[PDB]
């Protein structure tokens, strides 16, 4: 794990950061009471001045207390003297816990969103750089028709922009806390305190909560994270295919190294991390069916999944940004790979042209097949066989024949497509 | 499976419905060409009049062809005579396949959305009916504080309304087809044909496609379906708990039956179907990383998951609607269950009241604990013990003591919460 | 789905086959009571002669009964006259259901196991056929060191022989039924009736059951099935890579076709079916935690998973067997692919030889790197560059150089490895 | 995570313990070469005396090397002087990595297995302690028929004894390393060195490896781990249900506490940890299909799963053992809960007795239903209503009636079932 904790994301998930979120919540709540005239003026400022985050103290108290937030509430109690009457007043532990996890997931979502937007900018730049670079399109791993390498990157760009909007909605979904007390009905803490306290944190009130924020929001967020990761996985698998020794179209950045031993190690790592990101979706979905007004089975799951899902995805986005930013792209090898089958890429164009000139689907098909076959089993090109085919010679001119091998045919609509992403 | 195929949803997924979607696509495409002046006037109308869906013919041709859409294209070919020149013109098979699955998933999404909205109306009605019905709030399966049964149903209502908006976005995500030919670059079919043909189907053009519509859209849709199902699972588990013999607060509708043998069979079934819905998420997510401009590994997955996920969820929503619509709710038993622990539900109120009147947290706590203990181990009530406690007798009046047992305390903010959902 | 239902597996999962298993269970149970003297002599043969599988009757009765096994018990009841006193006597529904599913899963396991052993025989045959066929070993998709193609097939053989054993244990695990009545404590049917009835069916008694056979047995079985599928998935991904245009070492069987358009469609299908097989594992694992002496949430999951997992794996085994049996293996291409990097595959042998002859690891490495580079960026071979390197010329003879390019170094232990599988 | 790392399991997964396993592998390999006469006598002891685990050195070298095992090989190299010629000789990195992970998973398996056997001993003890404790059996959460509480614990015992055996096979499955070099064909290190080196470590040779030990072995192991976890999850959900306020039959150990606020927090935790354990299964299964002779996508997954799955299960086994060892069992409450429905638990015996005495199934059923109804809606017992029923009065004696309410009918075979586990 520590392998991919990267700053800013990993600073979110220390024990200090967590206790500071709990204090933030507690201070928003005393502030809300005080602004409503419900506790004396001055309480919040004094608790702000005297409450310190002391991790060892809270952990020592927790040894005796066996309860994380009660230990915190007493630890803070021992620094704030008389003001402890007004601290954690009416709250249940999950008011603090779940509001603090909204804070963390919203912030993690924002870090993720900024790095994602940055991945989009790099993908847009790389797609425009190779906008007109010819490459062979491949279906079932088999040469199909010519295309451009910028258009392939644009498909990745297109997918990551759908993920920017998805990530914005997942941030919205998790932007809800609760300050509603034991079973969520404001018996011990007024709903006006909740509304003020959460607006100071940048959060909204869960419209109806139980003891807990409903876990379908978290499952939505984490399902969105797994889908972002699988798009990065699609990119990573492409580059693994393109860096294989028989292809050599692209090379992921590295580190003088042996030219024949450049392994796509980073993209293999990305593929494995995507497997982990989708692994967290299932446990988040059966966190949803909590018993009544809550059970705590989700808590242990979330200790793994919140920190690991958001730190792994962050590492995936930053790493894949660097891979696409700095990968070597071998344009001449791309172009050369179009001629690997020696013209047989243009074999549909040749087939149709024989139907145009009179022949029936089957008639044309047999002429192309025989030429294909000879091309495939030898060293001469498809075109050179077609030109010498007598049946072809009485139906098609030679200038007609040669123009069917123009790559620009496959390429006439690339700008049309790029233009859909402009402006 | 056939157990839960219900009309309208199951009519979507027959072989006839599929072939009709393929014809719909094909007709939108000839229409687009003809409206653009690219094929003669009259072609579409004549293909519309002569193309019949003949499932046995297509399947017989497929025996020879070994390819589903080629067999279809030839079957239709044999009915439409000369017009077959202009039919399926420039298309790749996945233009038809994936555009037809957008049609199916958008329509399935709309059927699902209407039944979901209807579930929301029933939940809103049931929540307002029991708005002020007292029930005991339960955390860790343990009596916590009083609450209202309408507020519990409102939490379900709140969750299903978040799922209506989620379902709308999932319908949007899947509203994209492609008419872009072999590797998605319009080499064989102009992008103006795509744009016209898909607007007649109510769909949008994938802004950049490969041979296929990118599979992250389908994974998003199906992840949303699994989250809707897990909310239905939360409801179903609640009712199972509430129909157990020691609780008897709610009874799912059934079918004169034995009163002691009413089993929550439907809600158990709902819980199992939610397990299947979340099971489809993982295969949809590794459908995303297709090789290059496509591989066909996703096709076999989607033969299971599109029809099964959308028919299971539809059955879940209709069944859970009926369960909530017609379930028996035992209000007097709910109210009686509040007094099961004989007043000990109000034990925090009693504790705080002793701190108010001078005592320290620990001092108060020991008085409540001893009374709790005596109450727990006997048949007299908490209140009756408190009244006779001397330490309590010198700190608290008896009218003070009795008012701490008012249920209306737990209940002062129920209308505030319901009002968040009005208007 | 129907796409891959293949005889004999799909005959297991009809409604008829299910009711036949129910009767088989019922007849074993009457036989057991009769042999113990608990019901009159002759009952079992009479019920055997009279009791007919009438699917439409049972479904008509179920319309009114709303209970599948009750409807069956009554339908059989209407055919067997006075002997209905002795039929289904003391049983709970899940005595019949779960015992019938053990029969099905055992027999499914056996059909799976015989096709698997047959897949092993084909793998052994193909591996021995290419025992000594040179091929380039590939790590990270990059040419590593020479090996044999039979050795690669052997690793697949070794994996499926581990699965044969795993399948035999999974059969063992599911060989347990129950005839123990409502909560599994033999209050209504004697344990000696259970023991006799299940030994007639070839099954063992769950040593302690509740109302149900414990679902960890089924989860273990389905987990083993998903493991077998992923080994098929490893094989199918190798053939996809090897059939790509730039590689052409292997070609899956098909159907005269275009030589350049041979797509690995069956293998991509096998990949997608492997994803469904692993998807069924999670739902099976959470069927395990049934509430108390049972809930029925697992029933609905098992209507999908039992038939779908066994039929999909059966399809995968039979199809992969035909793929490996009939695939074309291009040996000259495999041998030719070793020289793609023009000798650089032997570059570690060259490096070590320079350390042998005095040089330090870094010294040797720089000579190899420079020659590698020159080879990589040109058309001359590594050897030709080494021979002309003066630093190399004074440390190594030419005959010492050339013999580092012998493939038989890489193959000396092929024969030791096959030997481990013999006898 | 650190929450549940417990000695001895967490000592397995430090960086130090990992480098120690790497050295252990390296020393087995030098020992094997030396015993075969291939390197001078004395090398192994010298490398043993000199080779120190220096985590910070290896990490500093790795900063420059960017390769974990290379950095290790060099760091050891700087301590062992001239013997570095003989160290790591012919090995590929994954000879050390995968052999070291077999050591770890074997030893983890053994720690797991000893705590599991200990969980079985506690279960056997608790089951025998309540062998004859009457309790109500529950199906669909609804009172069914009386049984014994020891019988329920026996079913848990039976499940964990099946897991002991499953754990022994999973240990066997992962007992394979490799010392076969870059593509697993012993080109660079002899197979007799592998055989000797692995028998010193207690391991067997993968019969054919590629660059890596095949990942179906690890997926089988982790699948067995998730099965063991779900059986713990079945137990923990039972204790949650039994500790609910309306039931009070059992109370998990804790920490004087409030008697009404005893929450089943450990059991809810065990439930959530079971969800993480099953989440690791899917990522392990798709690690299986590595490309060719390996890709490294699995490495990153295994950095999470190996340590997390073995430590979480270890925590679950030890904690569930303490739960079952120390939980309070309320026998009088269990016995009292049988009479909750005031005799209606014996209603099938009454029904059958009326058919015995002449009546038809429907006739008998209506008498029982009417009395059931009256019992259900009042405070008088079923028996008292039956005795006063005139139709009952003319078919059944009072002593014939009362003895249908004997609990020993339900318990006669408890003793036969425990006997199956003896000896």
């Amino acid at each position: 794990v520590e392998r991919y904790s990267l700053s800013p994301m990993k600073d979110l998930w220390t024990e200090e950061a967590k206790y500071r979120r709990w204090l933030e919540v507690e201070l928003a709540v005393t502030r809300a009471y005080e602004e409503l005239g419900m506790i004396p003026k001055g309480v919040t400022e004094r608790i702000r001045n005297n409450a310190k985050i002391d991790v060892e103290l809270f952990k020592k108290i927790e040894e005796k207390t066996n309860h994380d937030v009660v230990a915190f509430v007493e630890g803070i109690g021992s620094m704030i003297g008389e003001d402890s009457r007004f601290f954690h007043y009416g709250l249940t532990s999950s008011d603090v816990l779940d509001t603090a996890n909204s804070l963390a997931l919203v912030e993690a979502g924002k870090i993720l969103l900024e790095s994602l937007k940055e991945f989009c900018d790099v993908l847009w730049e790389v797609a425009n750089r190779y906008k007109h670079t010819p490459t062979i399109g491949r279906t079932h791993g088999v040469h199909a028709e010519p295309t451009s390498f910028g258009l392939k990157v644009l498909g990745w760009y297109s997918e990551m922009k759908r993920n920017v909007q998805r990530l914005e909605r997942a941030i919205e979904e998790v932007s809800y806390g609760k300050i509603s007390g034991a079973v969520g009905n404001y018996a011990n803490v007024p709903p006006e305190v909740e509304e003020k306290a959460l607006s100071y944190l940048g959060l909204k009130p869960e419209p109806v909560s139980t003891q807990v924020v409903p876990r379908d929001r978290h499952a939505f967020y984490l399902s969105t994270l797994a889908i972002v990761a699988a798009g990065i996985e699609r990119i990573a698998v492409e580059i693994r295919h393109l860096q294989r020794t028989e292809v050599l179209e692209v090379e992921e950045p590295f580190r003088s190294a042996m030219p024949h031993k450049k392994n796509p190690i980073t993209c293999e790592r990305l593929t494995g991390l995507s497997r982990m990101m989708r692994a967290y979706v299932d446990p988040s979905l059966e966190n949803i069916a909590l018993w009544h007004e809550r059970d705590i089975s989700h808590s242990s799951v979330e200790r793994y999944v919140f920190p690991d899902a958001t730190q792994t995805l962050y590492y995936m986005i930053v790493t894949a940004t660097n891979v696409v930013r700095n990968m070597k792209v071998n344009e001449e090898r791309m172009k050369k790979n179009i001629d690997l089958t020696k013209g047989l890429v243009f074999s549909q164009r040749v087939l149709l042209k024989l139907i145009e000139k009179g022949l029936t689907r089957k008639e044309a098909y047999d002429i192309v097949q025989r030429n294909a076959l000879k091309t495939w089993n030898s060293e001469k090109h498809f075109l050179e066989y077609l030109l010498e085919d007598e049946e072809v010679k009485k139906l098609v001119t030679k200038e007609e024949l040669e123009e069917l091998f123009d790559i620009s045919y496959y390429l006439k609509h690339v700008d049309h497509i790029f233009e859909r992403f402009e402006k």
